[PDB]
């Protein structure tokens, strides 16, 4: 299958990396499971050589974004899945402020029914007494919202973001992110607009674990851009004699209450519905108009717009006054605008 296809149910992932920081080689495996449906991450490292010569916290964000959460609006957002099973190289300069910078390259692609990332990290300039070499960090992690951006030059996404490390004597260890994620193959991808990542992690040890290790949980789900399905309902794609114009306008003075509308649209069913049941309004005070079923439908609605502005249907107005779509109806209705402006009609 193709992208996002692809993490449909639960998938098996598979975590590899060689690190070398100031000269201290060791190297981590590890392994889990994706559901990007919840946006749930459950991995387990166990380092293959010995033990960690920096704290596992400064390792997380080094060890799979294709896994979060991308809600029913934003599917054209996500970067990630779009570019499997390819894959994608993700690179990083990670820098601990007043220590050593961590350097990364990891190749993000799936092989056989599994998600593989393999990273290769090298750290220099550390403090041997600093909170890295030195082992001061709390073993947990912040929860926060990451920052999205595309780049077009480079055909994927940038993010330069801060983790805030906990250090044991109430204090933080700074460490600055700048991520570039690039396609692998040349196939199509989705660039996004500017948008969300919020994280949650979780950080926890396994009793029967004998090696150095680390089990971490992770939710992550994309966010900030907007709904734009009852946004397109406002959106819509020879200007028409005055002859209608006036038509138009009369209509709209000679009616209490007026409704352009057409028989197969969502909005007008519902305007209606709500001037006609929920409010109890009588026919005999609303002037409907299925413009789909007129000769001059067309005609009319154009003549609608050069006199209010609004291209869609339902357009409704009261009392000569111009209210809007169906949204504009039910703002009226909440804030109780409405009730007053029926109470005299009715």
């Amino acid at each position: 299958s193709k992208g996002e296809e692809l993490f449909t149910g639960v998938v098996p992932i598979l975590v590899e990396l060689d690190g070398d920081v100031n000269g201290h080689k060791f190297s981590v495996s590890g392994e889990g499971e994706g559901d990007a449906t919840y946006g749930k991450l459950t991995l387990k490292f166990i380092v293959t050589t010995g033990k960690l010569p920096v704290p596992w916290p400064t390792l997380v964000t080094t060890f799979l974004q294709c896994f979060a959460r991308y809600p029913d609006h934003m599917k054209r957002h996500d970067f990630f899945k779009s570019a499997m099973p390819e894959g994608y190289v993700q690179e990083r300069t990670i820098f601990f402020k007043d220590d050593g910078n961590y350097k990364t390259r990891a190749e993000v692609k799936f092989e056989g029914d599994t998600l593989v990332n393999r990273i290769e990290l090298k750290g220099i300039d550390f403090k041997e007494d600093g909170n890295i070499l030195g082992h001061k960090l709390e073993y947990n992690y912040n929860s926060h919202c990451v920052y999205i951006v595309a780049d077009k030059q480079k055909n994927g996404i940038k993010v330069n973001f801060k983790i805030r490390h906990n250090i044991e004597d109430g204090s933080v260890q700074l460490a600055d992110h700048y991520q570039q994620n690039t396609p692998i193959g040349d196939g199509p991808v989705l660039l996004p607009d500017n948008h969300y990542l919020c994280y949650q992690s979780a950080l926890s040890k396994d009793p029967n674990e004998k090696r150095d290790h680390m089990v971490l949980l992770e939710f992550v789900t994309a966010a900030g851009i907007t709904h734009g399905m009852h946004e397109l309902y406002k959106s819509g794609s020879g200007m028409v004699s005055q002859e209608t114009i006036k038509h138009v306008k009369d209509l709209i003075a000679e009616n209490e209450i007026f409704v352009a509308s057409k028989t197969y649209c969502p909005y007008s069913h519902a305007a209606l519905n709500t001037l006609f049941e929920k409010l109890k309004v009588p026919r005999s005070k609303v002037l409907v108009l299925q413009l789909n079923d007129m000769k001059e439908g067309a005609d009319i609605q154009a003549a609608l717009y050069e006199i209010n502005g609004q291209r869609t249907v339902p357009n409704i107005y009261i009392n000569g006054k111009h209210i809007g779509g169906n949204d504009d109806l039910q703002e009226l209705r909440e804030t109780g605008e409405l009730e007053e402006l029926l109470e005299p009609i009715l």
